[PDB]
């Protein structure tokens, strides 16, 4: 049949996708800005399609409920045919790869530790061996699921600590995790993806830092429904943009070029 | 039909695949050791196949001749049906992705600079702005092709320099590049993948170092013929091994655990 506008699902998460300050004076895709908005434009230009940016209804990335077997988040929107492509900081994981297609990664990351400056922690092992400095994750997403599933001794110990710690060490949003680090006088550390950690380190009031090595190594990928014809072209576009240096240019644009914490 | 032994193509390159010192007393897959030998065993165990390690006949990774349009190297062995899978430090590139299937990356790398300790170079830009310290690449492979194709100003300038430099700055093997760095009294820098650079930095006589940031960011993938049914299982195996921490364990084993240059 005739070409149709491609429905893109994404999520509001700075600096990936944000509503522009003047969004009420704008329409359609022009309401949004950020790394993933720019990436979507480049992918569409290379693949030759028109598209519509939509925001995932349930605000989730993608997991399958053990009881109902239903996929939520952006993964669910692809699985159930509500969107054609997801362009977002969506981690490539085994269980997601079983149900949707992913491009090769467009950005690398690992789980990492965010501390308030001056907190005496240098590694995951350091955290795991103590309780005075509380630590936790989001209550949803691949970072939480990493800990919940891990059989690596240090990480399994961290998960057991997080489940049993009081008061709750879990947060609902990135903003809440960052605020908790900033307001807890060195007594809370937040486990999050290194990409986000690096972004926040360059935001005022410049009081956080990423410490130690990353806990794992993985990537974000562009996702499509399993078997979608769109997958091949989008993957080739990611590879081309990477080779051209354009993915690095976009990370620099949104993370560092207008960093607020000096040069 | 009945299951058949899977033909794996790979290449002799330390520390990925090496003939064991006592190889003449051994047979079959047991003749070989290294990171990729261990990785092959893990992939086969997860996917449930038997396999035979074979060494690529022409000693190349994979490129298409502009005149004959024939693919060489491990990519060629897959394209022409001489092997079922390639398990090697084979860089995922756009032009290769067009003709074979790749897993998600099992190892990250970027092009990097190897110097003899004490050489006054800290970046690609530094190299590009001078000629007293000669610099070059292998005469075959993705690093060479990166420079040949780049439209990034610094890298295009480096390529023009390399093509016109005398005596020739190209080398035929990794061993020749490393020897040239070691023997040139600080007057040769070798451009190579960061993985290899990091390996050599931990080998006696401990006189090289990796300097500056990487020039690009990419990955090695397990390759199969386009459309091969084996691709799905192998990709899921890579993702599982990564999540379990086993890829990092294997890199540590072959790069650092028996490093020769201290702790
Ligand atoms: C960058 N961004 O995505 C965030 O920080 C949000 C929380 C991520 C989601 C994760 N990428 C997923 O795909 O599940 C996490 O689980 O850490
Ligand atoms: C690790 N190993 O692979 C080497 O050092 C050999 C040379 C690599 C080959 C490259 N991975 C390819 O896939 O073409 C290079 O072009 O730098
Ligand atoms: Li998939
Ligand atoms: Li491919």
């Amino acid at each position: 049949g005739a070409n149709k506008t491609v429905v893109v699902t994404t999520i509001l998460e700075s600096p990936y996708v944000m509503m522009k300050k003047n969004h009420e004076m704008l329409e359609g895709n022009e309401r949004y800005e950020g790394y993933c908005v720019d990436l979507a434009a480049e992918i569409a230009k290379h693949c030759g399609f028109k598209y519509k940016l939509t925001i995932v209804g349930d605000g989730k990335y993608g997991a399958r409920d053990a009881d109902t077997k239903i996929w939520n988040g952006m993964v669910g929107e692809l699985v159930y045919g509500k969107a054609d492509i997801a362009i977002a900081p969506l981690t490539i994981t085994l269980v997601r790869e079983e149900v949707i297609d992913f491009s090769k990664p467009f950005m690398s990351l690992g789980i990492s530790i965010m501390i308030k400056k001056g907190t005496p922690i240098e590694s995951a092992e350091d955290l795991s061996k103590q309780t005075e400095i509380a630590y936790g994750t989001l209550d949803s997403g691949s970072t939480k699921e990493f800990f919940r599933r891990s059989k690596i001794a240090v990480f399994d110990k961290m998960w057991t600590y997080m489940r049993s710690a009081e008061p709750s060490v879990f947060v609902r949003t990135t903003a809440e995790g960052v605020a908790r680090v900033r307001k807890s006088k060195g007594k809370y550390a937040y486990l999050l993806e290194s990409t986000m950690n690096e972004y926040i380190e360059q935001r005022k009031p410049c009081d956080t830092m990423k410490v130690g090595g990353n806990l794992d190594s993985k990537g974000y990928g562009i996702a499509t429904p399993k078997g979608s014809s769109l997958g091949n072209a989008v993957n080739l576009a990611v590879l081309k943009l990477n080779e051209q240096g354009l993915l690095d240019k976009l990370k620099n644009k949104w993370w560092y070029d207008k960093g607020e914490c000096g040069s």
